[PDB]
């Protein structure tokens, strides 16, 4: 029904492509220069690797929940809005919210 996105800013992108390839025993679903991503069935996960200006070690760029269709995005938007969370809308079709310590979540569609 839905799935976690984990987006890492890494210092060596090739290295990492290799690594997570072995860690999950699968290959990247898309590779572009300066970014690659993985659709992992088990564990269910969308791993985005973004490559970053050689600044020391990997940082967590952002987090997210990947859902199945546009309705669910809308629905969550309503739900987080009513629970009281600062929502920001990015235009079809995603919604951002932010943890107290600043970590950003994006609820979106594939």
């Amino acid at each position: 029904m839905s799935r976690v996105q984990l987006a890492l800013r890494v210092p060596d992108l090739e290295a990492s492509i290799g690594f997570y390839s072995k860690l999950f025993g699968t290959g990247p679903a898309k590779v572009r220069p300066g970014y690659a991503n993985f659709a992992i069935a088990e564990p269910p996960l969308k791993l985005v690797l973004i490559e970053g200006a050689g600044e020391d070690a990997t940082r967590l760029d952002h987090l997210g929940v990947e859902v199945e269709d546009s309705a669910q995005v809308g629905h969550a938007a309503r739900r987080l809005k009513e629970s009281g969370l600062a929502t920001v809308e990015e235009n079809q079709d995603k919604v951002w919210v932010t943890g107290p310590g600043g970590e950003p979540w994006e609820v979106y569609v594939v």
